[PDB]
C-alpha cells in the first residue's frame, strides 16, 4: 500500500498523513518537509525587536485597545480563534499577530497563527490534478488551516528558477518557494470554486517585505473535501483546470 503515517515527520501539532487510491507514484519524496520558512542566501529580514511595534495588554487581548488588533484595523479572531464573519474575504487585511514584545501572555486570544496546525488533513492522489490536500473532518468557517511554507527568495531568483510550480507571491516582490523546501501548502491545488483564503500575517517580525501567508477557510468545509484556493487570473493567463467544477473557468473548454 501507498501510505506515509505523517509527512511532517511529527513537526506539526497533528500528523499528516499521505495516501495513494488512485496510480502508482509513490509518496512525494522530490522536496524536503518544513514546518517553518527557511532561506538558502540570506534574505537579511529585519528582525530588530525593537522595530516590532506591540501591544500593553495584561489581560488576553480580547479588548478593543489592543495595539496589535489595532495594527490589524481590529483583532479578527473570534473566542475559538476563527476569523469573524465580517472579515474581508475578497481584500484581507494585513493581520498582526501578539509578539515577543508585548506585555501579554503567550496565550492571549492574538495568536492564532503562530500556535501551528490544529485540523486533520490528508495529502491525496486526485483523480486528474496530481498531489492535493483534503480535510479528514469538518471545519468550519474561519478556521486557521496552514500556513504556505517555504524557501524565501528574491524576486530575480524566483525569474531564474527551473520550476514556478510552487511559487506564492509576496507582492517590490519576494517569494515564498516551496519546489524544493516545503510543508504541506504546497500541494494545494487550485480551486474555481475554492474553500480557503490565503491572508498575509505578521508575527515574530514586522519586516513588511515579508509577510507569512496563512490560510483560513472561506466556508464551512465537509469531510473529505479537497481544499483550494484561487491562484488567480493572472497565474492561468502548458496545461488547462481539472478542477471540475461546474463553475470552473479556466479549463480547456470553458
Ligand atoms: N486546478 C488545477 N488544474 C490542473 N492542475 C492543477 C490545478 N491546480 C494545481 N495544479 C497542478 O499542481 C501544480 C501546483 S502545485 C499543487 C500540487 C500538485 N498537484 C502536485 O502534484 O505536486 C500546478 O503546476 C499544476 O500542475
Ligand atoms: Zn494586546
Ligand atoms: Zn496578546
Ligand atoms: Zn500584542
Ligand atoms: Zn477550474
Amino acid at each position: 500500500k501507498i501510505i506515509c503515517r505523517d509527512v511532517a515527520r511529527g513537526y506539526e501539532n497533528v500528523p499528516i498523513p499521505c495516501v495513494n487510491g488512485v496510480d502508482g507514484e509513490p509518496c512525494p519524496e522530490d522536496y524536503k518537509y518544513i514546518s517553518e520558512n527557511c532561506e538558502t542566501s540570506t534574505m537579511n529580514i529585519d528582525r530588530n525587536i525593537t522595530h516590532l511595534q506591540h501591544c500593553t495588554c495584561v489581560d488576553d487581548c480580547s479588548s478593543s485597545n489592543c495595539l496589535c488588533g489595532q495594527l490589524s484595523i481590529r483583532c479578527w479572531y473570534d473566542k475559538d480563534g476563527r476569523l469573524l464573519q465580517e472579515f474581508n474575504k475578497i481584500e484581507p487585511p494585513l493581520i498582526f499577530e501578539c509578539n515577543q514584545a508585548c506585555s501579554c501572555w503567550r496565550n492571549c486570544k492574538n495568536r492564532v497563527v503562530q500556535s501551528g496546525i490544529k485540523v486533520r488533513l490528508q495529502l491525496y492522489r486526485t483523480a486528474k490534478m496530481g498531489w492535493g490536500v483534503r480535510a479528514l473532518q469538518t471545519i468550519p468557517q474561519g478556521t486557521f488551516i496552514c500556513e504556505y511554507v517555504g524557501e524565501l527568495i528574491s524576486d530575480a531568483e524566483a525569474d531564474v528558477r527551473e520550476d514556478d510550480s510552487y511559487l506564492f507571491d509576496l507582492d517590490e516582490v519576494y517569494c515564498i518557494d516551496a519546489r524544493y523546501y516545503g510543508n504541506i501548502s504546497r500541494f494545494i491545488n487550485h480551486l474555481c470554486d475554492p474553500n480557503i483564503i490565503p491572508v498575509r500575517v505578521f508575527m515574530l517580525h514586522q519586516d513588511l517585505r515579508f509577510p507569512r501567508i496563512a490560510f483560513f477557510s472561506s466556508r464551512d468545509i465537509r469531510t473529505g473535501e479537497e481544499l483550494g484556493f484561487d491562484y488567480g487570473d493572472r497565474f492561468w493567463d502548458y496545461f488547462t483546470c481539472q478542477c471540475g467544477s461546474e463553475k470552473c473557468k479556466h479549463s480547456a473548454e470553458a
